[PDB]
């Protein structure tokens, strides 16, 4: 019953997730004056540039110049010497109105709770009682490694660490009635950008010392243990400069790590209304809750959309054998408890509240108590 | 044991689609001339504006300007009056070479069958036996609806219609030992761009008698299922002025529809030594081969990579419960069969071939007998 599975996660730095940092700025710094702002702001990043493109209708006056060099100095892109720098970048903006035949289709004369969907399309929540946090082990210790990586360079204990990585953490779980159940650590890869002074060495042994011993349980770790630790051998360009990115290009790390399933939406720089976001917020909430009350160790739920339409098209559960329920009948306990309107989501997860820039790092699900992560207490 | 399950696919027309054609556009080009080029090319698109970013290195020389425009032109924006025109947008070109520290670490100075993964990363591959071609009946019906409107728009049937397009299929299934066959069409939504003069009624019609009725077998069809044609009441408004596009945006239109699993990775506008792309091929590869060599009904495989390492970091098999072989045996059929290192993968699957404009529209997996789907006969 012994297996492997995989995930993988980036850090604050790398250029995909700057983007999604970046779109989240944008769209906090809206609703910190219009708790109604329409926004949809894709980021893109190459060498030197941060370009905004998208669609924003709002009552706010947010300078973008201001937002986008503070979350890039947030990040730690300060100096040209580490490729990237928050003072002297271009910011360009290519962001127009919502279309207007969108807004009349989802939310123009359209009482709140009964907004249509921003757009069609499918979502997933999934949760597992393998972690306290009802996440993957596999992607909770990938995340912790990447933020490991960025207290040691905030904290100057390793001043060669540059802001762009990533980390991936294989782990062999056995099964029991489709539960899983981590035995090991199989394989864990780092690579992470580095100053030009620093050798390979020195930064595999910091990397094994401080960063993996210092986040992986040791029970985890044995004498088998793989480790890729700079396997590129050399990682000096980073950032932008070494890699475009882009808003959303990050879904699976920002989800589940491969486990569960997604519908393919990205969440940053979308207001409540993108059901893409929303939708799958409500069904991690929803997953999470049948998990915490006890109804199965593990969940996986689909809901899909029509834009212009409030209820949901579809609702669906995968328990992997692990409810003594059917699948129907926890179907129907859900219906019975949640109300995955668009328009009800938003009271229930408070979803105009300017805390987007916080999940668009490490992953939106898991931590900090957001209102997702609080289950519902069941009636059934 | 019935449920639904819904799945969606977008038109060629489609902002991120319209990237992801761009970026295997400039992909094909490099090929034709230099079968050993490195690119990584995304492409954003707003309005008036496709513009290319990332990393290049080639031998070859290539007209982005002329590569650009001919796949906007085949798309079919070619007049204002349709929101984009490839004859007058602007195309702004920031590509860089290739990192030299990632040139050096994944193939400078190796032996082909021995180059490094381009990148860290996960990978799934799913076949299912519930069509011949081995896909989710939900995608295979989402994407042929969108091949229809390109089909009415183009023989002149439909005049009225544009390039961007959005559709949604929502089955009910029942279920066997985990194989999954298809009862009926629960749900479809359509939503097409459209010329200032058709009305409302005008495209209901259409759409459902000239493209469902020409698509979808009537015998999924009945008095319940639920239409949702134009939900949104209007889209004049669309292409890359409607929503901004990019890259990479739409990973799991272009895989399984939600079913199976996703690395995150995207695939448009990535040489080979992209695992994202290759290894994603390959393991479609694999479990078509496992579901037509008849030793499961349905299967999902996952493989990793560390950068610079040539063998896959883990290998790993879900079958659902549609084998009598467990997964272990499965993984060990797929060991003695299967050689995952891409510089393997590029010569059993041909990666150097410019076919890629081919698979960014439409799905990667389940048309044009590609080599990755064209099975493997295996031997245990
Ligand atoms: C390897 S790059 C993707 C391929 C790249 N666009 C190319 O031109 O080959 C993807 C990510 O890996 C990381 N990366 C960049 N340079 C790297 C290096 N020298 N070694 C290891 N990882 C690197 C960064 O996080 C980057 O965003
Ligand atoms: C609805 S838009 C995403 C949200 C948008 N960025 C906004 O500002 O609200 C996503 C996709 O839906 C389609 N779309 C655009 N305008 C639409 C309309 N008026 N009605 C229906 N679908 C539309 C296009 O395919 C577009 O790429
Ligand atoms: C218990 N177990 C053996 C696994 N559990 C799972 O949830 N999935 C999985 C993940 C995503 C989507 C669908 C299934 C697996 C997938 C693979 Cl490739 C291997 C093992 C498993
Ligand atoms: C047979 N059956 C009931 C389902 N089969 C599946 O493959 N998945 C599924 C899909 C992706 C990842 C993991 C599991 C389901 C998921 C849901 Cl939400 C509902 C039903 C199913």
């Amino acid at each position: 019953g012994t297996f492997l599975f995989t995930s993988e996660s980036v850090g604050e730095g790398h250029p995909d997730k700057i983007c999604d940092q970046i779109s989240d700025a944008v769209l906090d710094a809206h609703l910190q004056q219009d708790p109604d702002a329409k926004v949809a702001c894709e980021t893109v990043a190459k060498t030197g540039m941060i370009l905004l493109a998208g669609e924003i209708t709002s009552r706010a006056a947010v300078d973008y110049q201001k937002v986008v060099r503070e979350a890039v100095k947030h990040i730690g892109y300060d100096d040209s010497s580490k490729g990237f720098d928050y003072k002297t970048c271009n910011v360009l903006v290519a962001l127009e109105q919502q279309s207007p035949d969108i807004a009349q289709g989802v939310h123009l004369d359209r009482n709140e709770e009964d907004i249509g969907a921003g757009d069609q399309g499918l979502m997933f929540g999934y949760a597992t009682d393998e972690t306290e946090e009802c996440m993957p082990l596999t992607i909770v210790l990938a995340h912790k490694l990447n933020a490991k990586l960025a207290e040691l360079r905030r904290n100057g204990t390793l001043p060669w660490l540059r802001p762009d990585s990533k980390t991936q953490v294989t782990v062999q779980y056995m099964q029991d009635r489709g539960a899983v159940l981590p035995i090991r650590v199989h394989t864990i890869v780092i690579s992470v950008q580095h100053d030009e002074e620093v050798c390979l060495d020195e930064m595999r042994d910091a990397l094994k010392e401080k960063v993996i011993k210092a986040v992986v349980p040791a029970k985890y770790l044995d004498e088998d243990t793989i480790y890729h630790l700079q396997p590129s051998g050399r990682f000096v360009i980073g950032g932008p400069q070494g890699d475009a990115g882009l808003t959303g290009r990050k879904i699976i790390v920002d989800t589940y790590g491969g486990w569960g399933a997604h519908g393919g939406g990205a969440f940053s720089g979308k207001d409540y209304t993108k059901v893409d976001r929303s939708a799958a917020y409500a069904a991690r909430w929803v997953a999470k809750s049948l998990v915490k009350g006890g109804l199965c160790r593990r969940v996986l739920v689909q809901v899909s959309y029509a834009i212009g339409v409030s209820h949901p098209l579809s609702i669906s559960i995968f328990h992997y054998g692990t409810s003594q329920k059917s699948e129907r009948e926890l179907l129907e306990i859900v219906k019975k408890n949640f109300d995955l309107r668009p328009g009800v989501i938003v009271r229930d997860l408070d979803l105009k509240k300017p805390i987007y820039q916080r999940t668009a790092a490490y992953g939106h699900f898991g931590r900090d108590s957001f209102p997702w992560e609080v289950p519902k207490k069941l009636k059934y």
